[PDB]
């Protein structure tokens, strides 16, 4: 028992995360805050979901590439907006060894200014357009608020788009082609449903145009976070890095830019939505092991010659497992060993082979059921798509039962107690956003994340909007609102 997770999801939401991520073998501390070590099971995920993502941007004609991990100072400040946001959170490099640098270097925070120094010199007419290109890489915001591995840390892998388009309409339109590739990535292997919509003034990336996000929410603390996100940056960093092309009429143009980002925190996100109280829960297309087979004991050299046989079918089918044959330990060690490392399928194995069977279990919800030796590859095939399925449609339930829609501030607070969001009528006037979560924060006397803010703020305004009223308020600030937007507490 000690062996396995000793606090409930439901109890200590905080330590059964830690104990998970560290007793399924993903997380391993450092001693330097806010870093963390991903092992082999948390890095395989990352190699899934980033050869479905390479093969997806392949089609629109999305490039890799790699830029330099440093910048000066010469271009890390040329645009206003988009250096003040990132300032106090840069790391500098100002020696080597005992000496001290010529001139300091920062730590890319992102490749915005990186990457745009060097465009006005492949960027010169409008055959050089468009420009797409990404980056697998990692960027340092050397923030000093609470780490939580995968979804907040100081250092993170990522991928980092960058397009240039000739003008708006091509630029908007990859920006949303990329948000829903976003979304398959939460949903076709990270079993996460998603919200799409557009952030808010005081909470879009600095020097971009709009920001379009896909939000998702943690049900068991009742913490939005934003999962992915997707910038239309206009023609604001053209301007400062003078990014200007020649176009059909001989007329010098500005060009659209976009970024679009998502980093290691979708395997958090996922860790937060399916882990139980037995460990981590896997979907199988991020899942290195999708079978474990475990025996039971007459005579041994039977039952290791029909644990192979398995092993054998399985892995002619291309479904990589393992046959854990350990002697040291019990079948009740190994029963627990494995549901903690997120193994989707267990297969045991006296009685069973005398009836030529063996007992099948699912991780997501331990139903246990019989199956013929020779009738346990096709069944073994389609429980790990519904164990799949019914890890998203779950999901897709407990995202729905978050958002409340409200029509005034006065039911709000409520909401936000019960680990729920908020859809109210705004007027998305930028100067309600900080009053919302100054008041929100000081009505937050019964909360118990002692490191993360009460706060409610503006998550997104959805795409999908409902009907407006015409005579419906702002729930703030009394004015004609505009849209419904998403408030809650986030990460
Ligand atoms: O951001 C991260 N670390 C920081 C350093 C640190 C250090 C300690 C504590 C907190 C933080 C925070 C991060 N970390 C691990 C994995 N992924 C990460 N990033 C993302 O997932 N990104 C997508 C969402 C983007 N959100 C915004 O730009 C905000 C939201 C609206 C207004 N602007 C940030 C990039
Ligand atoms: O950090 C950001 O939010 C944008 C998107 C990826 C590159 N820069």
């Amino acid at each position: 028992n000690i062996l396995g997770i000793t606090s409930k999801k439901i109890e200590n939401f905080s330590d059964w995360y830690t104990q998970v991520i560290v007793k399924s073998e993903l997380i391993e501390y450092y001693d330097i805050s806010g870093c963390y070590i991903l092992r082999p099971a948390a890095y395989y995920i990352w190699e899934c979901v980033q050869a479905f993502f390479n093969k997806e941007i392949k089609k629109l004609n999305v490039e890799n590439s790699y830029f330099p991990l440093f910048v000066t100072k010469n271009k890390l400040e040329k645009e206003k907006n988009h250096i003040e946001g990132f300032s106090p959170e840069v790391a500098w490099v100002t020696k080597y060894g005992d000496s001290n640098l010529p001139e300091e270097i920062a730590i890319r925070p992102t490749s915005e200014t990186i990457m745009y120094s060097v465009f006005p010199k492949w960027i010169r007419s409008y055959r050089d357009l468009p420009l797409k290109l990404n980056q697998w890489n990692t960027v340092v915001r050397w923030e000093f608020k609470q780490p939580t591995p995968f979804i907040r840390t100081r250092e993170f892998l990522w991928q980092e788009g960058h397009t240039a388009h000739k003008n708006e309409e091509e630029a908007v339109k990859l920006v949303f082609d990329i948000l829903d590739l976003y979304r398959r990535w939460y949903e076709e292997y990270l079993a996460v449903p998603i919200i799409k919509g557009i952030k808010s003034e005081g909470e879009k990336f600095g020097g971009a145009n709009f920001t379009s996000t896909a939000e998702a929410f943690i049900s068991e603390n009742g913490r939005a976070i934003q999962a992915a996100t997707s910038h239309y940056l206009g023609t604001n960093f053209a301007k400062m890095f003078k990014i200007e092309f020649e176009d059909e009429n001989e007329v010098k143009q500005y060009v659209h830019q976009t970024s679009w980002g998502c980093t290691t925190r979708s395997i958090g996100i996922m860790i937060m939505t399916h882990g139980d109280d037995k460990g981590l829960v896997l979907p199988p297309n991020v899942s290195k092991y999708k079978v474990v087979i475990v025996p039971i004991f007459t005579d041994e050299n039977a039952i290791h010659s029909y644990c192979k046989d398995i092993e054998k079918i399985l892995k002619n089918a291309q479904i990589n497992c393992v046959y854990d044959d350990r002697a040291s330990y019990s079948p009740g060690y190994k029963f627990n060993h494995w549901e903690l490392r997120g193994i989707p399928i267990r297969i045991e194995v006296p009685k069973d082979l005398q009836n030529n069977s063996c007992v099948i279990v699912r991780r997501d919800n331990n139903e246990k059921c019989n199956v013929k030796k020779e009738s346990v590859l096709l069944e073994t095939q389609q429980m790990l798509v519904d164990i799949h399925k019914n890890l998203f449609l779950k999901a897709k339930k407990k995202l729905d039962d978050s958002i409340v829609q409200v029509t005034s501030f006065s039911e709000v607070m409520n909401a936000l107690n019960k680990k729920k969001m908020v859809l109210a009528p705004w007027c998305e006037d930028i100067a309600t956003e900080e009053e919302i979560k100054k008041e929100t924060q000081r009505l937050s006397l019964n909360q118990s994340e002692t490191t993360l803010s009460g706060a409610m703020k503006p998550l997104c305004i959805p795409l999908d909007q409902p009907p407006m009223p015409p005579n419906m308020k702002c729930f703030w600030s009394g004015k004609p609102a505009k849209r419904w937007c998403l408030f809650g507490r986030s990460y």
